[PDB]
């Protein structure tokens, strides 16, 4: 317990404003991206332990780019956020390397709720 830097990974504008001002009063350094190539820059340059992948990008499936964050390392917590039904690859992407997969329209309480039950942060 001694860090909290967050990535989030979205092309969507909206969502970036809101799991940003959540993370940011909450206590978390949470940053925002697009492609999987950039989630991956900021990943080498803070290296977090909590990455969102959107796969509602307009371009290519996150899938790889989660492949390519646990490769790096296995103890990386890398949640997704797509369908809150149709399970496409989502109950096996945790078994590679994903917590949960959230998904839209998500409750920013249901979000808190699970990070700060998953990295611990100052609290109380």
């Amino acid at each position: 317990m001694m860090n909290e830097k967050i990535l989030i990974v979205d092309d969507q504008y909206g969502i970036r404003i809101l799991l940003n001002e959540v993370f940011n009063k909450e206590g978390y350094q949470t940053f925002q991206a697009a492609n999987g190539l950039q989630a991956l820059d900021i990943v080498t340059k803070e290296r977090p332990d909590l990455v969102l992948l959107d796969m509602k990008i307009p371009g290519m499936d996150g899938i790889e780019i989660l492949k390519r964050m646990k490769v790096i390392d296995e103890n990386i917590r890398v949640i997704i956020m797509t369908a809150y039904g149709e399970l496409d690859m989502i109950q096996e992407s945790k078994e590679l390397g994903a917590l949960t997969h959230f998904a839209k329209p998500f409750d920013i309480d249901e979000i808190r709720d699970a990070v700060k039950k998953y990295l611990p942060l100052k609290s109380n």
